[PDB]
């Protein structure tokens, strides 16, 4: 149901979760905290988007509040999350989207300000992790601090679930060809901890490490220790693709894989896992809200036990909608 | 002393084979045929290159000849390859680089004009196929029409050879993240036979088919039927990467894989297979003449029998230098 | 009672005129001719668009007809325009969008098949030229073959009209920073007539010639011989900008220029000439149907008689909508 | 011997000035200060460059010193510029390249550590500004703190000097189509002071303000108040172009403009101002050390008194070489 939500951070994830909330109408955004972006600039950042276009609606600054579609939103400018007066603003759930308070200890600071539950929109080292359609039924009311995993884990886990349930994944190695992100540089610049990530994003294919495939073993415990992978950052603004190479236990002809994935996309994973037989390219998934879309034509099987499965994901819009979906699911269990 | 070479086609491959021949000095280009590009335009196309820079030397049109570094080259403008007077121009070997005469029957037309041997700089449905460092010792003087396989086969085969020789490849699936090519479109355009390839190259990650992994099974017969793969075209002008996910027969710790690849790069495959432990990105391989460069840091192993190996290749420069190397080898056997 | 339209050519202009016709609902597309693109491929090309997104509606092939939003469209595959049965399909006006039948003689072939009028969606060497909001009132029922000028002319002419009407343009020089087009190459390739245009579109800023400023003197005869310009093609998939540097007769303070442009955008040029004071960038105009949008903030004046005026244009959508608007106007005059 | 130089900051300008110093051999780099980049990372950042390629020479860390081509360089890590012991390291001139100490008061801090002169590699609000080939002869030994102006001012001023000296510039408006810079963002992000500059660099043409044309009026006093302009940032990694639209006092034919520019490029402005009649595109100027290269073919004249002149500049390499040249000139006057 329509729970009141607070968003910590108005960066790429925070703005798109706010966007998804107003577009879907599943939740009500009532407060936003950002100590670095003032109200007039938030109006501009929310109104215009290079990737997803101008917001379909109205965005104004009125009496110190951000008014989206006539709905006023309280704006906070606190650096310390324990100082945010979430309860005063009426925010029941808080989306922790800054990327710097991902442990339960750090994310728990929001409970001090009056928030009832915290949803970390990033992987967490210790919080319970969820992927809608995969393990969201393991959520219960005793859980006050949870994580929605990453955009990549949300793409891989629904597909891994269907393949493992039907044929059994003996082992798998994944590659994600990922669009550019805010942490990258326009030209060769400093990135002290991750040297390759400092190289010009526009000119390069950049290998990167990702714990997304390993994280699938947390949301699907039977796949713990059976998956790992890496990423390549390429010069596209949005939409990424997962390439899963795996060994199956039971033999599976490629048409049998297509059949079970199509069945899952039409039934229990409708809206989360998509299925296509069309000649799609990455831009066909811009602003697509699925977590994962299986590309039947792009995948290839060496034999009945060794296949490469391809799945597209709008790394911005799929994930943002899953955060709203997770919160709406949580509200139904209150 | 060096073999005199004729080049059919002054497209991307033809110009870069000509550049490799003058840069390496291993062979002498004496004739070029192109029915659509006149002498003045050939000077311009060879002199300036967006990817590899201005040619390191002199290029001018003098008395109807293309003069590169003081060497005059006879220019032909024939549409029918059987009409090119290669013998008159002194061209002993002909590089068939147009991409439209890839069968032994079609490529054989150059023998009518006086050429002694033909090297198809592309895969052929029936010509004997070679990869330098892998099976070039299987070449013999009776072979008048041969193929140098594709750029991607030249990246995968040297790495597959080392891995198979030391550990044994039970099976493998490859993905190549490939730079854009001349067959792609700037904006969504017609590509009747391959619909995805007509979509805008600048805006998209495009899945594509490739027979390069399967072709490794022809150059390394022990791997016949054991490898397959696909490609993703991404918006970079040059430099591609191979991602080989394979299952090994003998156990191999990742440090053992690094050791054998490094050994091969320093010895028998020197200049063909490279090895790096540096934090490299694609642009670090621009104008690199190796067929394949193993990126030790980028690869990942799930266990001692299931690994993902990463190898970079300048899809233009590496291959064009191998065409010149193959010719130099053929000349030594005359 | 909307006019029934036939579209010759399903290239980027033809598809976008069809998309504009269904989106605006001003005209009814009843027939499309393209000898190289079959019905199944037309569904794909219309449905998916890298730049403007998936078509918002339904598009399917049903009993040899292209059905868009339940409206069946007859499909022809004729190479000779005089052989197209436009009359049998019910097409009253024909949009000549192939770019190869731009003279009165060539475009007139469509009248043989039963079309009543022909609108060339490109500049013509001899047909009367129109720009909506500038000289569309000079159209009369005796004109069976007309031209809608080019996208750059449709951007410059509405702005030049307002400036000349209020202050008088003594002389002007225009630069257009233009997005990439279908005539460009992905990598350095052959472009025999225009050498710079063959260079890789993704890697370069390419200077190019344009007769668009000179052609403003044909639609606004008072400006004949007073304007010229050039273009720079840059690696963006869509949206271009005009930069008009002109010498004014009457003194014009920058706030007076803003006032008259804003007035025109709200009144007679509503929908054609836009006006903004927002901090916009090119993506803010993606799928914007205006011919020209004056950017108040980007412009600069040296003195009251020498200014640089900036106007954005979606080179694809704005022009397409003007083709539809021109045909709707012609229909009102029947 | 050659003057010994210290470089404050190892960002894009600092590294490329160091690269220019070793490549040209005009000055000796003996010390570098950067409080955020450690020695091992400096080796990596200097050795590999996506834009200009791997450094032509040797670079290694040895005994806490950066050794380039056998020359050891002392490395400092000071946040306060008054604390850098330039005198101890033997640094006579200091290049202030951080972009944050551009006033004479702030840049003067380097004199406290023992530096004799400071060259600000950026525009300064109060320091004397110089452009090589334009006003470098106005430098004298009493000037301890000077500025080398900006990369755009160094492109425009040599061309403006030739045009004004021969024909007289009554007034001029400039546009620079500029490659992407380190201050831009990969995806829509925060840029509080300049909102348009925070928009995604890969997806957009971004209008920007520049004082570069106005600054030409300081280096060439008889052009004060006669020039202004603006910029468009476009998605290319390097090389930019100046488009000068100017009114001339003495009416000149375009061939007369070509003649005087060619003459200047062959004589007094040799190596500073280039001249070409070739069909060049931006990539043809990658790693070109000229400040400005007049493109004869790209420019357009409306009449004998109103012209648009085009000049290319490698915004990275041209400017860095002028910093070195300015210091070599200062050394000759000691």
């Amino acid at each position: 149901g329509k729970v009141k939500v607070g968003v910590n951070g108005f960066g790429r994830i925070g703005r798109l979760v706010t966007r998804a909330a107003f577009n879907s109408g599943k939740v009500d955004i009532v407060a936003i905290n950002d100590p670095f972006i003032d109200l007039n600039y938030m109006v501009y950042m929310f109104q215009y988007d290079s990737t997803h276009g101008k917001f379909h609606g109205t965005v104004k600054a009125e009496n110190g509040k951000l008014v989206i579609n006539g709905n006023p939103i309280t704006i906070f400018q606190e650096r310390d999350p324990s100082k945010i007066k979430w309860g005063d603003a009426g925010a029941e759930y808080v989306v922790e989207s800054t990327g710097v308070f991902t442990t339960m200890e750090k994310a728990g600071a929001h409970l001090q300000g009056g928030a009832k539950r915290v949803i970390i929109s990033a992987p967490s080292a210790d919080a319970p992790m969820f992927v809608m359609g995969v393990n969201h039924e393991k959520y219960d009311n005793s859980l006050k601090i949870i994580s929605n995993a990453s955009c990549t884990t949300n793409c891989l886990a629904p597909l891994a679930k269907v393949i493992h349930d039907n044929f059994g994944i003996v082992e798998g190695l994944m590659t994600t060809v990922h669009a550019i992100t805010a942490t990258q540089k326009t030209v060769d610049g400093p990135s002290g901890k991750l040297w390759r990530d400092g190289r010009g994003a526009l000119q390069n294919i950049i290998p990167a490490s990702t714990g997304a495939a390993k994280a699938v073993g947390k949301v699907i415990p039977e796949l713990n220790g059976k998956l790992t992978g890496m990423a390549f950052r390429v010069p596209t603004a949005n939409v990424s693709v997962v390439d899963l190479t795996c060994r199956l236990e039971k033999p599976a002809k490629y048409d049998d894989i297509k059949k079970v994935v199509k069945q899952a996309s039409e039934g229990p994973l409708k809206g989360i896992l998509g299925y296509t037989e069309h000649q799609v390219v990455s831009s066909d998934f811009n602003s697509d809200t699925h977590s994962s879309t299986f590309d039947a034509g792009a995948g290839i099987a060496l034999n009945d036990h060794f296949v490469k499965l391809i799945s597209w994901y709008d790394n911005e819009f799929g994930y943002s909608n899953r955060v709203v979906d997770l919160m709406a699911h949580m509200a139904s269990k209150e």
